[PDB]
């Protein structure tokens, strides 16, 4: 049995990245339903899989500490340099949150009030595959049910990596694994309900119709609007999910996912009503309008601004 590390447990095996808590609060970013793979196994100690390796992460007021578990009896070492660049990109630490917060606040007094208690909210840069199928599971769910669905999906279809304590960590499947004949049947047995069709179908579609997972990398370089359009061709992927994926895995920071929660915020908190739309409630067109509303207000990181409000909408 190998054990989940704390910073006490084994300070030999931790490395560190200079990170102000104001640029990144793990506790706000790892649970909040960007990823559904990180758990707080021990207090202030976040463990989950990234690119077929397990990590535990923790931080101070100016340091981000991390440790790696490779799997098959390699010899426990501290994170390498390459392994630390991986983790730097995932947090997109090149991006100054302080600068964006100040810009947003300058045009949005609502944001000024809210954002003081929610510093260090940034977007993860996720693997498009994992993001896509995670958000295909997102329809008509809460975060807890999705967390479960993804885990069970990974344990049943994904490579085993390592076991720590009672937790067996699997990597995310490849498209072939998800597009198999018995897939939906199995996924349905794992509690995914209707979504099981969309997972299998989208997997099968990305292979055949789109020419493998390279297609998703293309969308990452493709401009926002083309990426969105492209994603909406997939089974179970509509505007909202496409915008999630755009924002969280295809480097489109201006993507603003609109559902009924954001309708509610926009109306209550910003006094927004659909103008160029007739009908007084959600619709593909009115949603699209609301997205443009926020882009026009917050600028080309509108999605990142939104993420701060979202993170204030799960903390009462
Ligand atoms: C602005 O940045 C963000 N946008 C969306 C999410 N996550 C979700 N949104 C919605 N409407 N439903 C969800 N179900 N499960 C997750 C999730 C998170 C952020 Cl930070
Ligand atoms: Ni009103």
């Amino acid at each position: 049995h190998m054990r989940h590390r704390t910073l006490s447990s084994s300070p030999a095996l931790w490395a560190s990245i200079p990170c102000p808590r104001s640029e990144l609060r793990l506790d706000l970013v790892l649970a909040s339903g960007q990823s559904f793979r990180w758990k707080e196994q021990s207090p202030a100690h976040w463990s989950g899989v990234l690119a077929d390796q397990v990590w535990t992460l923790t931080q101070t007021e100016d340091q981000l500490y991390c440790t790696v578990y490779r799997g098959d009896d390699s010899q426990v070492s501290r994170p390498t340099l390459e392994e630390l660049e991986t983790l730097h990109k995932y947090f997109q630490l090149d991006v100054s949150l302080a600068q964006l917060y100040s810009h947003w606040a300058s045009v949005d007094s609502h944001f000024q009030r809210v954002a003081q208690k929610f510093q260090g909210v940034r977007l993860l840069r996720q693997d498009p595959t994992e993001c896509l199928f995670s958000f295909i599971c997102s329809s008509n769910n809460n975060i807890a049910r999705i967390t479960g669905m993804v885990e069970r999906l990974c344990q049943a279809f994904g490579p085993r990596l390592i076991q720590l304590d009672d937790v067996t960590y699997h990597g995310f499947p490849n498209l072939h694994a998800l597009a198999g004949p018995e897939a939906e049947t199995h996924l349905r047995k794992l509690g995914l309900g209707y979504r099981a069709r969309y997972v299998r179908a989208s997997a099968k579609a990305i292979l055949e119709e789109q020419g493998g997972p390279a297609w998703l990398q293309q969308l990452r370089v493709a401009p926002y609007e083309e990426a969105h359009k492209a994603l909406c061709t997939l089974p179970g992927v509509g505007a909202k999910v496409a915008d999630c994926i755009c924002l969280m895995a295809l480097d489109k920071p201006q993507a603003v996912p609109v559902d009924v929660h954001v309708w509610q915020i926009a109306h209550r908190d910003y006094g927004w009503h659909p103008k160029t739309s007739q009908a007084k409630g959600p619709s593909p067109l009115a949603n699209k309008e609301l997205g443009n509303f926020f882009r026009n207000l917050w600028g080309p990181y509108a999605g990142w601004a939104q993420a701060v409000l979202f993170s204030a909408d799960l903390r009462q």
